[PDB]
């Protein structure tokens, strides 16, 4: 089969999204900052709006796949779950005292069951009666210590994160807090493993679980592959140039990229991700925040063999959406604003996610730009954001393409 | 032979580093990114360092100063290469650069190398060049760091990336990543220094080469007291899984009988924080935390899967460190009549009843004058702004046993 | 007639709530922290939970007021309106140039256009061109600075901050952050010129807007009247003693309360965030603090030069509270099997019957296997406000229980 | 000669400062936010700097007025002292059964004590033995509270920032914070009361330690009378439009200023006075923090007889910095940029005459550049002094000082 994604735009085939869960059941007010998430949610409500989503979405005929789903399909087969397990139980992770039982145990468990526990952690609590529990009991009830032997992973519901689909291959993101990325290691067990992917036929451009990457960041809210050989990465707080050029180089070399241009995040405003400032309705048409579009500065990097590291690169003058209209063959891009006229209220219209051109998934609070991209003619079909918003992340960042066509530019 | 067989016996061979290129760099900006809490005033810092420096110097201590094992030590091109193959790769500079910075350093005489390599380096430091451009560019476009080697201003610090702990030493975990660049560098000297390669010793912790994960394990958490008992701090720094690791590898080697782990309250520091030797039986306190601390003790156990035994004790921390070294008691010295606030936590023993402290703490130090102690003072004014002191300034390599 | 508030499970009479309104439009993520707002909600939806919550309050009976309508009604009164004015718009607070023209029209606008722009606040913009507010926009925008004639107060949302209602006495709290004190004002002229209070017969226990209160704040959310002369109210970060002091005093004076216990809160927190009501012998606590809040008994002393007799208690909260109204003990039921929820602060209706948030279903499920009967709102835009059923109810008139 | 501030760097003649004292040894690092300072400082040896600084001014001829002693001359008459305690002790301030335990004390005590707790604070333990302060200290005891019955007033170090003395007059200033007014009320005391001032002609522009004054505020640090009849007066995160105008507003029907530039200073969550970003070095000279000052809106109150509030408003276009050596009638401000040996921030020195500046030891590279601009610069310690941000400016308020074009 033949995976990859050449777009942003064109029609999404494939998708893989992950359902609220355990991580966020053991969320607590207290706890939500050292476990990198936003804020408490209701987590039954947030299981439900979920599954609506996804469910508009294979109502419209896109194969969407759950990573629990998954995950569980993978752990059966004895091999995958040992290549995770060699590396997510150890005694630097969860203490000499521990790693035995906590593996024994894991391994005692039903597919479904232990995959919920891998991706939301477990409790000294959870484990069965024994010593080396007690003592975490003790540390817990004691010096107030984190009661996790596997720390939870509520930041899984953004599959946008882990992993990215540049044309045909995926980058196993290097992520910014050591935390997360455990996150990516269950991800790229899917992709060792899983039927769907193992015997599909793609490339992978960059990251290794294996390696330590060093300085090297790279996040998925960050890429994309607009087609026409392009590809934009933004360079912020989150994705550092190191990791950007090895990615650049690792796509000029198997000639799958033509040109990428790195959407320069201001310091400033660099604390986010470019799909959280930009982002595609149509093949000609993008919402944008403009504080911090406006202030983007775009460099192109292409090949080149008469460079000893094999690329060129320059600054642009022209502004980011001059850059990419021309990256496009288009005169300019059409542009709908979000983020002091008519606005009722204030809302931030970005990071809605595309199911085919002009064919958009977004937030039920976001009416004002919701409107606007209307009237610009796209069609937006919206979901719950009561507790799937307080992430911020839209359904761009619920979302991390797998299979989706291109366009004629 | 080299090793630390208590807090407050003889110091004969001590490390320290003083400030410089690293600290010239910090910037009320690049401050927190750099792990520093402030901007200090770095020539007249050097000048208390090298005073702090003499003093030890003067009651005959030796003293080793980092700039100079570095010098010493990239003499020794096998050395060099050993560093710059982990420091210079395509992860910490990108591919662009890499090759010209490798080139540029590898050309520079050896103190303002291992200044570089302390201090970090800048776009501009280098001589022109499409990759130094391109750096400054996104420094001048988008106020990204110009730095191609970040600055490690808390070298200073020498207690936290090692620990000499009796006949053996561990190369600390750092908890945050960007620090164990500070762990390379003096890893690289145990290795190739002449005071170091041809020395007995062992390594009991610590691997530069390997990713830790959750095991960290802080300078400033582990005291060899003596008596065959080390004392850990247990805390946001030091985790379990580092230390249980430590624990471990000493027992294996017969290098001691038991590791109280001193359970610090969720109360951000490190033990050497709230709890300083001074004399055999005085020790400085922080009442507010030390007398929370739940005390463990770890011990080796035939009859133990891991091999080890621990058990949580039920006396005051304070007193499980009394009877753990065979006193009836420890004389109790409290800390952060009076007339204003001060913290003299963190004196380092020369020997015993001598300790060197802050000029600042005038209360705290009359405190210990009056419990038989003299109290060398250095100036806090610089040294002193980044909320740390004496212990954290030194890293023991050799000091002598109590009794 | 004659209102008045006997207890906090007693058969609620009467409520003033307050809806989410244009003050929560002009919410910005830049502006709701320096607007002491905690985040930015969608209104419509909120506006919807609210008239949802409202309305399932005036099924159950309840007689209920919203304060846009009271004050709307309220500055119908030219005198109200005037009362109000002199005092919103002056020099030191809008600018001296602007004070003219921002009168002037908000002068020419029909009371429902007015009321919600007063509890909303009134941006340059709003205003008809003039070189006056025309300035601002240019600090608004080439400084970045607020362009604010008034200020929003989002915070109106929540009805219990500003009055108690203090058994047939009302108290004109000083809000700690001074901003807030826009509040109390607009509450305050209606509880002067309004119909609804005007000619009624009631108390004013404590606080005055003309006065600067110095250290002395005192916020709703500590103060519950439960019974028979006593009087819970919190010291903490919110509710300083210097006005504990002058309210017990106060109630002493007219012996509209016989004791006045000070529950002193550990550690950003007020009393009802941790200890609420749902039966006459039952409550909901958040153990970490209730368990460690130091009581204080507050009695008349005759023998005392500053009036009062401040004692200690040294048997726990729940373990004074039960006492003072004669339980033999206090059921009580924690909150903060299936995550996590703060049961805490429901608004009680009658006894056994309790208004709550639809996201904590655990608690709620407690709660009514101890009993209690759970109406349930949405807190999805509501609820993103800390606080929740209590905290946006401020009770007029309810029943004593004994 | 009468007096009065007529510009930023001309002859200095008297000058109030406030050494460290008994609030600052209060400072603990659980309570310096809540008092408004940023770290805890060696007390003893900010009072030798503090000094030191004081005996450098005073070596060169300027009558050197410090705070806690014009205080205590002050507070030495009864009625002085009468209109202090009456603000400071109320039911409000310390509540009801504290009032006349607490006063009665403050009463018995040697007058420059009495002023060393009006400045530092007065605790709990600092009272005799009571049904008070005991179950007052027992607040503090398990609840953890702030013992303070009286809080200190570090900041009191920085004389700048509570009145100003621009030309013949002076302001009350109405400060940010509210716990910081209680400053204002203590200089209000002494200019209403002590000899050296009671009895002295200047008017009061703007101000009243018994008014409310709302969103009206102002910072000492945003005020500059350059001289030439203008004041400069930087609009930011502590001085506000409703407080400016109020002033320019009285300056002008006096007639003590001609125009008014307010500095529109650039969003920044962290404070910035404009004298932390912008400092006179000469009648030419200026440092500045770049990244700031060019972000400057500036904008021209000048009176206007026929409006209805008496004024005008225009946005200048120039620099902020065009607008300014335009004002005083010049070709073009000389500025020295500060924030290459290492991190150097220059700005907030003091001039005592013409050329002549008192800056920090620790700004070696700054000082460098403004002795190569002709300025002698007089360097002392800020250890402790400095542990702040403000420096010499931002520690003193000029009370007389001479009109340049000399």
């Amino acid at each position: 089969t033949k995976l990859g994604v050449h777009s942003e735009a064109g029609k999404l085939r494939k998708v893989m999204v992950c359902s609220p869960g355990l991580a966020h059941q053991r969320l607590t007010p207290s706890n939500c900052d050292e476990l990198l998430f936003d804020d408490v949610i209701w987590v039954n409500q947030a299981k439900r709006d979920h599954f609506d989503f996804v469910t508009k979405m294979r109502e419209r005929g896109i194969d969407v796949l759950e990573m629990h789903n998954l995950l569980t399909e993978t752990i059966q087969n004895p091999e995958a779950l040992k290549w995770i397990l060699d590396r997510k139980i150890t005694a630097d992770s969860v203490g000499l005292g521990l790693t035995s039982e906590l593996r024994s145990w894991l391994e005692s468990l039903e597919p479904r069951k232990l995959a919920e526990y891998l991706i939301g952690g477990v409790a000294a609590d959870d484990l069965p009666a024994s010593e080396g529990a007690n003592i975490l009991k003790m540390y817990r009830e004691y010096l107030g210590h984190s009661s996790f032997l596997l720390p939870p992973l509520p930041n899984t519901q953004f599959t946008r994160a882990t992993t990215c689909w540049i044309y045909g291959g995926v980058t196993l993101n290097p992520m910014y807090w050591p935390a997360r990325r455990q996150e990516t290691l269950l991800t790229t067990a899917i992709y060792k493993f899983h039927p769907e992917f193992a015997n599909a036929e793609f490339e992978i451009w960059y990251g290794d679980p294996d390696k330590d990457h060093g300085s090297s960041t790279l996040e998925g809210g960050d890429v994309m592959p607009i087609g026409n050989g392009v590809v934009l990465i933004g360079m912020g707080e989150r994705s550092s140039r190191q990791a950007i050029g090895q990615v650049a180089q690792s796509l000029f070399a198997k000639g799958a990229a033509e040109r990428v241009i790195v959407a320069g995040l201001p310091k400033s405003r660099a604390a986010m991700h470019l799909d959280t400032v930009f982002s595609f309705c149509d093949r000609d048409l993008v919402t944008v925040f403009p504080e911090v579009v406006k202030e983007i500065v775009p460099f192109s990097l292409r090949p080149d063999p008469s460079s000893p590291y094999g690329m060129n690169i320059r600054r642009e003058e022209k502004t980011f959406l001059e850059v990419v209209a021309e990256s496009l063959g288009l005169k300019k891009l059409r542009v709908v604003e979000t983020g002091a006229a008519e606005r009722e209220q204030w809302d931030d219209g970005n990071n809605v996610v595309c199911l085919e051109p002009g064919v958009v998934v977004g937030y039920d609070r976001n009416t004002y730009t919701n409107t606007l991209l209307r009237k610009a003619g796209v069609e937006v079909i919206t979901i719950s954001a009561s507790e799937l918003g307080r992430g911020r992340g839209g359904g761009h960042c619920m979302t991390c393409p797998i299979v989706r066509d291109p366009i004629d530019y």
